[PDB]
């Protein structure tokens, strides 16, 4: 089991990673080594496409089911645009984040909504915080988005989780597992969760998964991690980044099933 992660391909040999390298799109990226592939990167409309996001699809058949997930990194001052186009054209309504804005005096996130009653504008887009709600482990807060071009609204509902150790993973997978019960909870039809940490692999990969494990579960189906992981690595390269991670994932997997 944590022997076989580690021998798994990291990117999926043959898929080419040439736009995020390009020149213009460097600074783009948080980690210099953390890059989304040609073929599944988002587009953005305009004259310059690039957003290191994405897509992650988890087909499962057996339940008559595609989970679908927009895999980012943290937006940096200079990305929110960016972030925000993504999130207004695919009419995205549920933002989850896997970080604080800073772990151990680093920053892993630029804060790209405002805190209440405070407006944000990034690329043309109004940005106010409707409630902000907290429990033990995340913050549940609406985002009204508005486009100033045409004046149409959009309300987002962004989850940050808060609880993640500095250092390794949590100790008590309980909490992390309401999280992601209560994300299963407000996913739509077949309408993509952007889903994001510091660099969009790590947690990320933990959160897609854990939702994944749990529909399977729920319908009585087989799981096997190792499938899961390469799945989402086929998409994006990296998911699922430390053995901690992994390791963390099992344990998780078989205590949902046992409970």
């Amino acid at each position: 089991v944590l022997i076989q992660f580690e021998q798994l391909y990291r990117k999926k040999p043959g898929l080419a990673i040439t736009f995020a390298k390009l020149p213009q799109n460097l600074d783009k990226n948080r980690y210099k080594d953390v890059l989304p592939y040609d073929t599944t990167r988002v587009l953005l409309q305009g004259n310059e496409d690039y957003i290191n996001a994405s897509y992650v699809n988890m087909e499962i058949p057996a339940a008559n089911l595609v989970n679908k997930y927009i895999a980012t990194q943290g937006p940096l001052p200079h990305t929110c645009a960016q972030f925000w186009q993504v999130v207004w054209d695919q009419k995205l309504s549920l933002i989850v984040m896997l970080t604080t804005l800073t772990e151990r005096g680093r920053t892993k996130c630029h804060q790209y909504w405002p805190d209440p009653p405070d407006v944000m504008n990034h690329g043309g887009f109004h940005i106010q915080c409707q409630s902000e709600d907290c429990t033990i482990a995340y913050v549940s807060r609406e985002m009204l988005v508005t486009n100033t071009q045409t004046g149409e609204e959009h309300t987002v509902t962004h989850l940050q989780y808060v609880a993640w150790p500095d250092h390794g993973v949590p100790d008590d997978s309980s909490d992390f597992l309401e999280f992601v019960n209560y994300v299963r909870s407000l996913r739509v039809d077949s309408e993509p969760v952007l889903v994001h940490c510091s660099a969009g692999i790590g947690r990320t990969g933990v959160l897609v998964t854990m939702e994944t494990a749990m529909c399977l579960t729920e319908r009585n189906l087989p799981i096997y991690p190792l499938d899961i992981v390469r799945k989402m690595r086929d998409q994006r390269a990296m998911m699922v980044q430390t053995s901690s991670q992994y390791k963390f994932v099992c344990e998780a997997i078989l205590r949902v099933y046992e409970e």
